[PDB]
């Protein structure tokens, strides 16, 4: 049955509904929301693909080492004469992701941008999480 | 090995690289581009998710009953201090889809909109493809 | 043997004796106690089904981000002339659940209600766990 | 796939939706309703767990050797700010059980009690079903 | 695991705990009680092996087409110096069988004998169950 | 085929025909004869279930560390009008068990009782098999 | 047997004898002839590897959207003293490929070059297959 | 997965990348280079298919009983408007084969020809490897 | 091979060498050391079986919510004339367990007793881990 | 299911309940009691791990070539406020081992010591079991 | 396919690219970097094998209970005449390891040495992680 | 069991203990020593990773077409207070590799360098192994 | 894995470490010691292969019907310059066999010879084990 | 069938009849002859176990890099009254081993010793096989 699902290759509908992923960071949520975490020495960059989501429909909250991205995408409106004969776009409306970052961030200084359906969040690291350099002799 | 791939649940990277799907319409391409086809009595609506693609990087061409969507998404630029510790966003740059529509369209009257990373293409059906109504007695 | 257990479908007796579930919240316990966690912006609501448990037999304690629900249900008393020919109700008496919440709560302000065998616990979130809003530009 | 369901251990949602069980008594229904049948010499006791069901929402009808328990549990109301991050409580609203008793009962003298979400029904046996004693020599 | 149980060959402990057997007669019960049903033209003979059961501990009731045999065998008493190093005798105390006969019997005229741990029950058939002879030409 | 035998659950007929069991005591025989061995400091108690066996049909012989129980149960006599439609009682007539005890017994002082189809044999241990106590310091 | 073929790794002899491949273009033929199709906006380039084929032995015909490449490679001539102790080069003489292009081409303006055993065919697209550009607003 | 690879039948890309073949002659290399060895009484003929390789890009060296064929094929150049929609030609650029011949050859007298992408190498056998004739009586 | 290990039943040598167990408490170590954790309202009791360990060879350290038990058992000394023909006692000398308790303890007030090879450790809970009682209305 | 038991790694509870082990010495018993037998030229040393057993609760008897170790360990007493959240210590109370030694011992001269939960029994060999030396020429 | 990988035994290339290992310490990274953690009473020693890494290319940062080792090894430079016919050394350039230590360390007092490609890091434990000794009575 | 080893991913300990690898060059040895062979027209470069090996502990001998690398790495010294809780570094001390080169080398002119735990050996090829160039016409 | 062991064919190291063989004679021991038992009418001949064992290192003891052969073979001494590249000889030093003969022997008259590493033991049968002849009529 | 052979554990008869083993040295022969090869800087030591072989029955020949050991062991002579009831000693008479050494030896200076059934052969290495030392800088 697994090869069949792969043969159907309906990966967006079958996929991108993950409930628990551990990479040393625990991500739990619902719906399609690919996430990329890019950690610098002073901040963390989170890239989230929210295609078809309006900027006003994104609720972005963070605290400590946890980031919550809640968004709702209005489903594709169709006239009565129109009918979806084929569709790969997930129909799920309320999508969300809870991202447990590996470092504490200063949510009071965080900022986020939403361009072309790409949410880029900048989270400055807390002083308690900025690593020092161990001199090698 | 199939359950493992499902357990990894890396569906965007493993998925959304389909080469041949037949729903009575033949779609061949490369990369991540979910497509929804919504056929009316006078036109066909194609919804394509091109997150992170600039409007100038989308080449949209159509003829007869075939639609070609070519787009390139610049990869995520990172400083030398920054590093991708986790990423679900497909890294593939040049994405494309070749959609063989089930009806002939008037490409000279087609139009497309690109909002929030959602490409909506309107393709009026040709007079030779508009179906007549069979009266039932 | 798995299909047989499913064919027997004795899910309450076989089921609802979970020792370790992780949803990003770790729940460990013994016996039948379905739990629903409903997190708001200012509090957490825990719904626990304690059918046949008296209000005086429920010990509800919480601290930090951990909630302990201990309860004992007196087994079904039967006369010597009476005999259980069929039973799906779990016979286990001492049931309990240890719920590790994802946020710190103010146990000094928590409250709980027990109606129709449904335990509803209200746990206000601590100021250190209330998430701030990241403005999107 | 069976071990996986057991590993998921979501027995309430997967379980307690039995359509046909024969113990010499045929029980058919929908939803979660554990039943215990305790037969005496003069009556039959039916224990049904209806957690979260109001007494006014239980329709209890019986005739001959068949007992029908119909009940509806209002789903968990949540504010727009609140969201179910985790839930083991079955969401099914209209639950019911049709119990074919092994003996004829006098439905005109039956009684039932509903305490702590436990429905206890007393069904006196008909004179045609009260067994006589065979003296052993 | 099945061959292992057969290799262990602990058939009394593993076996003789049947809950549902249909031979056109439905037998449901608990414990070890081999049953033989020997139907004549005017009566039904039931042979039940109740080894180690006292005559006073056997409750024999019947009605219509159902026979209930309830008996309890006191477990093997042992001194503190004595210890069961090996045992094949089932330890279950309360044994019972519910036998649904294929014909209606006159329980008011039934009789039973208990010799050498063998219960022999005589159940005269009701006039409504005595079959007539179809002459063949 | 093993699950089928278990589904048939004809354990008395399939079972209780063991030819070689080792528990440190070797038991070999034919037919249905559950045995329990209960060893004290001064004697050994053997409990054998011989349902439907007459006291005159039991030949009980012992020597050294071996016990032989031979018995024959007359089969269920039936009239020509009567017919076994269902039977779980083993039809085998000549049953026997050869029990190799773990200790030497004084067969000249052994005694046995036969009540309710239960054979209880008392075998005093020989002086060469009575264990001494090792004082612990 | 599949791993064995892979272990033998005789891929040219076992491989490159495909009868039906669909990439949205249907290729049917016999023998070893790797094909690469490189579609531009105004023409289609077909690269075919015809090692050891003389230019005079290649018959190249096209019409509409179908291209037929027929060629014969003279087998390796050997003296009577010489003998093939090892060979991976396919011995098949008459090789051919029928390529159904996805667009109509102007066979009257097509050209082909044969250098180093590489056949490069240029097929200008017909005006009915040149796609127009859909302006995006 | 093996049948799938055979069903994909992408034998050139999957195949022709052999690292170790023993026919009594050991061939190790990288890339696609079918080899045929044709041994005479006085010389050895090696046929290597180097389609699309220029004569100046072939480095042919030999010594003792080992032959090394190194060649690089420039990849298929494509305009920005052109795109490979389908390709069976291996993309690997640097191909090579190390052939351990079964006989010592006089590399100072060897010669090679490169026509139609077929490399034909003539390697005269050393006097120490020319076999004598054993007269049969 | 798993049934064989179970048939060998060498569970002490094969078993009791666990490296990672999660019960909501993480235990990592080496060697045979069964652990029982018994949590009260004011303290935690840890029972560790250290058979053959001298009181002076047990190093018991704790901090925060982690308990480390290090002990070494001198191996069984044997004369040259003596030889281990059979042994189930694990030969491993340096055994240890790292127990991450679920609550913070006051290591400055902890105490432990070692009797009959049973280590009983009393760890008073910290004020920050003592749970309060939520009144139910 | 075997790998699962190994993954659970509950070897003390699953293990150490062996009923029949033959190493040329037959050991039968119940419960957890690792045994090491160390045979010298003049005696046999038996090491038994009886953790948590009081010296007064050990009954040590021997005769001929058989050793019986009977002991009972009082279960872990817990206050009503205390609860076993985790436990690897076997709960079985009455443990015993019957060891059939390979040589006859003089039980009248045997001695045993019980230190740190380790029972060490010294059993002098009988003159009939002391082996003589065969001179080699 | 697993035995094949083991038969290939290319463990460095296949291996040493671990993303998530839990020993009660969580290690996540990329590339080949064997790690040994040696915990004392006052410090933690981390041994990392960084063969072919220059001391200036190692970035060693630590904070709290997490250690990050970032290093880049310049790939093996080869002349155009030189070619890697065989290689087991991983080609990956940017290697890194993120080590979550089990105890908090004083990164301000840490030191590291790099000799013979072995990185030895000394991390003094914080006062909050130094365990006290529980006296045993 | 193979997937388990891969899941354990202990590739250094399980791996890098190869006894026989043939790439047309036969390598036999013991321990962890990744080898890269880089063959030029006039010499052979061998790169061996000997992390933690002192230059004085490497014995490098060669003759003809065989290279022997013998080295011993002193194991990680630890204080009695220190203990290896986690380790991926192979503990094997005496490592060695026997490399049969494909060409004869002039061991009298060979040289080797040992930097950062990387052994680089330069082996000039013998005149009898330097390949000549076959002119292509 | 079994075929692999057979393919490795390391039968001496894997083999000849038998712990329990029954041919009606029970042999238990450790190490490599092939045994041949050749029973005559008046004696028993035991042939044991003790290659590399000195006559002074063989301890041969017998009594009743049991024979114990204990021997130690000094391991192969090697200079520091010498190294075992290949070895099939078992490295185990202390080898032994316990042979339970089928007849009682007179150990006071037994003799043994040790030539070419072959131990030949002559054990005269006891008068109680010499069989008489049953005349056939 | 493989586990059965292992259960039979007749490794000498089944084993030690190897026809082709490659350790970089090729050993082919017949019969039981364990071989250990111990290579020094100036010689090679071959240890062969020839139990029960007379010194006059060993033919030891060597040349170049090949060693041939031929020996015949007279089978165990038995009187007509004597009979092999049990035997593990291989019955094969003519045993032999052909050992291809990795280095050329000076057979004119070789020597061999035969003590306790152990053949020790000393083979001085030829000057062409003595490896030189590559100085490391």
């Amino acid at each position: 049955f697994e090869r069949m699902f792969k043969e159907f290759f309906a990966t967006p509908m079958t996929g991108t509904t993950m409930i628990q992923s551990s990479t040393g960071i625990q991500i739990s949520g619902k719906g399609f929301m690919p996430i990329s975490i890019i950690e610098g020495d002073q901040h963390i960059k989170v890239i989230a693909w929210l295609p078809g989501v309006n900027k006003e429909d994104i609720i972005l909250n963070a605290v400590g080492d946890t980031l919550e991205i809640r968004a709702k995408r209005s489903p594709l409106m169709i006239t009565e004469s129109e009918r979806i004969i084929y569709s790969e776009i997930p129909e799920e409306e309320e999508i969300y992701r809870t991202i447990k970052l590996p470092a504490t961030v200063k949510e009071e200084n965080a900022s986020a941008k939403f361009e072309n359906g790409v949410l880029s969040v900048i989270l400055p690291k807390a002083e308690s999480s900025i690593k020092k350099g161990i001199n090698i002799e």
